[PDB]
């Protein structure tokens, strides 16, 4: 849909209008999307539901030495957004991976939806103050 951001801004408006009316909607959004509307980071455990094999990759990075990978990785990942695939930077080491799993989960949640989210957040903050 070439206007999809506008529809996401409408539904963000509709969420904030439902909140304003004190009326319950049958929405059941992910914890990731609720965190984005709260301005909270996602957690790696959220990936378990969104991309189990990606959660498993991060869990193979956790509690294992990078030496178990047998090839190097860096803060860059191939991401499909809007059906275009592009390699995007995220900014590897024993110190960086702690952030990589956080940051890679940020990229995987928002990168493909960042513009829909920005429309939703404009619709939301239009009616319900962020703070």
């Amino acid at each position: 849909n070439p206007n999809h951001l506008s529809y996401f801004k409408f539904v963000g408006r509709i969420v904030a209008k439902a909140v304003y009316d004190n009326r319950l909607l049958e929405c059941y959004f992910t914890r990731s999307f609720y965190k984005h509307i709260l301005g909270k980071s996602v957690r790696y455990t959220d990936m378990e539901s969104e991309d189990y094999h990606f959660y498993q990759g991060l869990v193979y990075l956790l509690e294992n030495d990078v030496s178990t990978l047998g090839y190097d990785l860096t803060f860059s990942t191939e991401v499909q957004e809007f059906g275009v695939c592009e390699v995007r930077d995220l900014k590897v080491t024993e110190e960086n991976k702690k952030e990589y799993v956080h940051l890679v989960c940020q990229m995987r949640m928002t990168g493909a939806i960042r513009k829909q989210l920005a429309a939703f957040l404009e619709g939301f903050y239009e009616i319900i103050p962020k703070r």
